[PDB]
């Protein structure tokens, strides 16, 4: 979705 749900994993990195 790349709205809320997932908002976690930029900590990672968007481009992972």
């Amino acid at each position: 979705g790349a709205a809320i749900g997932l908002a976690w994993i930029p900590y990672f990195g968007p481009a992972a």
